[PDB]
């Protein structure tokens, strides 16, 4: 009933499956889900975060994903 | 108070509120908690709006949540 989460791929595809497979019940029209996604956001980053280091890991968060974007769109390195 | 949702403040609530319930519903630390939402993110911008726009929204949008996070702590006002 512990810390048994060792961190898996296969049990972080589980969660976010689940995730979106219940906002498809429910099917948002991309608009609502993403106010849902600036509420808990918001109440995460209000909570959860480190109080002195907060915009730094809320900088690396976005960064990290906005980076993620670029490989995502920029997939054709070699050989334009 | 202000608005949260111009269709249905109702159900933007319930989407938010079992978000929160399907996350208890699997017991998942605030780290994956925020993984399957990075992956989440990511994946709606690069895949429900215009690429080249979608970027510059995330960026506004984090920025604006840095600005939330940043006024709370400057949450200071004696001038009005």
């Amino acid at each position: 009933m512990a810390q048994h989460s060792k961190y898996s791929d296969a049990q972080l595809s589980a969660i976010v499956n689940d995730m979106i497979a219940v906002l498809e019940k429910h099917k948002a029209p991309v608009d609502l889900s993403l106010i849902a996604l600036g509420n808990m956001a918001s109440n995460l980053l209000t909570t959860s975060v480190p109080q002195t280091q907060c915009e730094a890991l809320a900088q690396a968060f976005s960064n990290s994903l906005i980076n993620a974007v670029k490989t995502r769109l920029e997939h054709h390195h070699h050989h334009h």
